[PDB]
């Protein structure tokens, strides 16, 4: 989670798409879905990003519908967005013990127990937080076995990005869980 705003230049693909769905949250606008292999994923837009501006116009108080109408109405040449980094999220770094544990329990993305003497404990990991990202990779919609797989496959150091469930549940509403499994971008970024 970087401090401060950045700017991104987007460009519609052949099909006039950018691979984004936006959601109005507390009078701002937030990224709900990034489509795999899209302009939005190429430029490094991420779930939970706040969009301040589109083409220099402020986003404050827009409908989802309004934000999506703008992205459509804009010319494809150059869409500039002003983006604040995943403001509802926090990243926590942990280290696995020799038994390959960082020391929490989760169910459906949502952390539900911290284990005594664990790294998760030492690091102050919280329950009632949904897991958004593991080691820079979005894992929203993946099944618990697959997250467990990712954590089990990771090195010693594990980096987790997490969002308070109540905010997480507000963002993902109006999106059926198979889009999230099948469509949300779950790839390591390109270089
Ligand atoms: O940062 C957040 N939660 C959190 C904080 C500390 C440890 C673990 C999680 C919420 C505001 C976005």
């Amino acid at each position: 989670i970087k401090q401060g705003i950045r700017e991104v230049i987007l460009c519609k693909d052949q099909d006039g798409k950018i691979g984004l769905r936006l959601k109005s949250i507390d009078n701002g606008i937030f990224v709900q879905l990034v489509q795999a292999n899209s302009p939005a994923s190429l430029v490094g837009l991420r779930f939970g990003d706040q969009v301040l501006q589109i083409n220099g116009e402020n986003c404050a108080g827009w409908s989802s519908d309004k934000a999506h109408k703008v992205l459509k109405q804009a010319f494809g040449e150059k869409i500039t967005m002003t983006i604040r980094d995943r403001p509802f999220e926090r990243t926590i770094t942990m280290h696995k013990d020799s038994t390959g544990h960082v020391g929490f329990i989760f169910k459906n993305g949502k952390i539900t127990s911290i284990v005594k003497d664990s790294s998760a404990a030492r690091n102050g990991l919280l329950t009632e937080h949904n897991i958004c990202e593991i080691n820079g990779q979005n894992v929203i919609g993946l099944k618990d076995s697959q997250i467990a797989d990712i954590l089990s496959t990771s090195g010693t150091v594990v980096t987790i990005t997490i969002m308070p469930a109540f905010i997480f549940e507000h963002i993902i509403k109006r999106m059926a869980p198979s889009i999230m499994k099948s469509l949300m971008d779950h790839t390591i970024p390109e270089v």
